[PDB]
């Protein structure tokens, strides 16, 4: 059943531009209640011997904790019109190497990412302990900026959206991965993966390639107090196995001809002394783990995966 | 309880039915399909709270490609059907056994029908829009602009919108249901008090009988139908540039009282189950005898 455009994401961008339509008359709470935090809104759509194009004509949308979201964007800095446009001006364009879905805003702000429902659980469980995280922290975190949560039912099958702030540049485009966990039961890109034109390498494919960062001692300072910081938040929820994500930009390699629109949140330059004017882009992603898993402590995975992301830079 | 959400309802389903349809293409032709067509929505939200919406209603749009085309031949753009009956409420008029609602132009109706009616609506919807294209949309007959199904608290109400036959600004002051064969207690008289009134409408003569010549076509429309028990509704107003009355007609030169009246038949599609060509017969001939 080829199709040209995947209803997927035309339901998606459908229910996005109707929740912010239908939220932009419902006043935001003065203080979010334990009850926003199991809040849903739900719609679904039944048109019978009468067809659009874009649109199947059987789905459902479902957007979970209207209000938390909302409030979440506004903390990090986004007006909900301009959440909209950048997920609905123009079709996402589509990233490979995730498990499911993995699509990119028209203007590279942000992502949205295919979960299971296992994480939208997740999510749930931390969803207030995070918020309160935004709040004393007032946005700035090198955790993910959650921005939206929502399932999409179609075809009798449904999908888990997530919205987030992209990590990497709007602009200057990563020539290297990484994805850093400072582990011991070693981390190699599999042959498979290291073949491709970027590849995700992990801790072993760092060392083997003498990889350093160079940032100068000041932004070292900022960074590492902030890892710090969020790390204990996740350590207290009782969290393991999250990763640095690394992006490296080539200075002189450059973009395209493409050369002040937005901010890049998770950048920061090199050092004036660096060995290669470059640019870096740090985040940790794939928290919200909790230690119970069925065959290392929060407590002890945390302080190797701070020494180690400590001894990357240079 | 009493602040509507039958209406907020109704209001938040037509801004969702037009938006949604301004990303539909309009057809050049219609197909059988689309007059067993319909557009449902359900919502329902959980610890999530609205001012007008309730947490939890359905919205069921029927044919929405057929009405939509009688809008258009009807010479009514699907945007100013949305400001007409969405910018400001619909003011209520107390014409009761049903809910019955007036635009804030005055220039569209609102009227509650059973579920019957709607059955009727569907039995003669293709019926009926073929005779709106023969005629080109110039008839006495009511110009059914769309109709919905909305469900608020499990109640399933049934909503008819129609252009107003009335004026969007010139009131009335006297109103008759006029069919041949007396009102209990702007009154609805029936129609002996058009005779002991002595009540006597003057149009011009080439005017009564554009009128009256399609009087006759559109009931004979019906009555090939087998249609009977209609009536033909009649605004008086004492004559003592946005929009158009299109059912109105101007006083007479030299009348008793310079004054306008507006008239256009109502309640159709009562189907015979008194003939319908008698019914014709009794009712074209009271009608005609007005000069
Ligand atoms: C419901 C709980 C979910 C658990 C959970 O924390 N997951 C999680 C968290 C964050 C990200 C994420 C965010 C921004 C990103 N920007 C750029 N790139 C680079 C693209 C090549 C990313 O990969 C990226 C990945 C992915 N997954
Ligand atoms: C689906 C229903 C089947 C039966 C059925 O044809 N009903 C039916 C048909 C037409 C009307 C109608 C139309 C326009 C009108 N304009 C002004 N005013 C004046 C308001 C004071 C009206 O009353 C009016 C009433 C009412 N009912």
């Amino acid at each position: 059943v080829f199709r040209a455009a995947d209803p997927l994401v035309g339901v998606f961008l459908w229910g996005v531009a109707h929740s912010i339509n239908e939220l932009s008359q419902v006043p935001p709470p003065v203080m979010l209640l334990p009850d926003d935090f199991k809040a849903s809104s739900k719609i679904k759509v039944n048109n019978h011997l009468f067809h659009r194009e874009n649109l199947p004509s059987h789905f459902k949308f479902k957007e979970y904790c209207p209000q938390v979201f909302r409030n979440l964007r506004d903390r990090f800095g986004i007006d909900d019109q301009d959440y909209l446009v950048s997920l609905t001006r123009n079709p996402p364009s589509e990233s490979e190497g995730s498990d499911g879905r993995f699509l990119i805003s028209y203007d590279r702000t942000l992502v949205i990412k295919e979960v299971s429902s296992e994480d939208i659980a997740d999510m749930h469980s931390n969803l207030s302990n995070y918020h309160q995280y935004i709040v004393k922290c007032h946005g700035n975190t090198l955790l993910p900026q959650f921005l939206g949560m929502y399932r999409v039912s179609v075809d009798n099958e449904d999908s888990y959206m997530l919205v987030m702030r992209n990590m990497f540049s709007h602009r200057l485009p990563v020539h290297r991965k990484y994805d850093l966990k400072g582990s011991l039961v070693s981390r190699e890109a599999s042959d498979k993966e290291k073949v491709k034109e970027l590849p995700t390498l992990k801790d072993m494919d760092f060392l083997n390639k003498n990889q350093k960062v160079y940032i100068g001692e000041e932004e070292k300072k900022i960074f590492l107090e902030k890892l710090k910081r969020d790390v204990e938040f996740l350590v207290q929820l009782k969290i393991m196995d999250y990763s640095l994500l690394l992006g490296i930009h080539d200075i002189i390699r450059g973009s395209e001809p493409e050369e002040e629109s937005f901010i890049d949140v998770y950048a920061i330059r090199s050092a004036e002394g660096a060995p290669q004017k470059e640019v870096y882009f740090m985040g940790l992603i794939d928290i919200l783990t909790q230690y119970d898993a069925k065959k290392v402590h929060p407590e002890q995975y945390a302080k190797r995966f701070l020494d180690f992301i400590t001894n990357i830079f240079a």
